[PDB]
């Protein structure tokens, strides 16, 4: 039921709009893990330009083991343009959806919609088999 949380978003006021579903922190691989194989990485404009090998090696080090990644990214820098095609380009290679909210308000939003629903939900026909 909870959406996992890891502790390095802890000070993300994208968590106070985290609040029609439970969140906790957990010991987590993603920025926020939404159901058994979906996940979220959480990326602020402003901290990719100050830290712009950061979110190669996030992508990276989370690998294919969530069945659909979503890369949130937090328009809050002028002129963030050329900045969004590079993530663009990213995101087609390694196969993850990208979001782009234009607040924290807007990504806490998005964080309970993906968590709304199961990937792959029961499937009761063949399990009553
Ligand atoms: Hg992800």
């Amino acid at each position: 039921n909870s959406i996992i949380v890891s502790p390095r978003q802890r000070g993300n006021p994208v968590l106070k709009f985290v609040r029609n579903v439970p969140w906790e922190f957990g010991d987590v691989i993603p920025d926020y893990v939404l159901g058994q194989s979906t996940c979220a990485l959480f990326l602020s404009l402003r901290y990719h330009n100050l830290h712009p090998d950061y979110i190669h090696g996030r992508l990276q080090s989370l690998g294919k083991n969530f069945a659909l990644r979503v890369l949130l990214v937090q328009v809050d820098v002028k002129d963030p343009q050329q900045a969004l095609k590079e993530l663009a380009k990213m995101c087609i290679l390694a196969d993850c959806t990208l979001i782009l909210a234009w607040s924290p308000e807007e990504a806490g939003r998005y964080l309970e919609t993906y968590k709304a629903y199961e990937q792959k939900p029961a499937d009761l026909l063949m399990e009553k088999l």
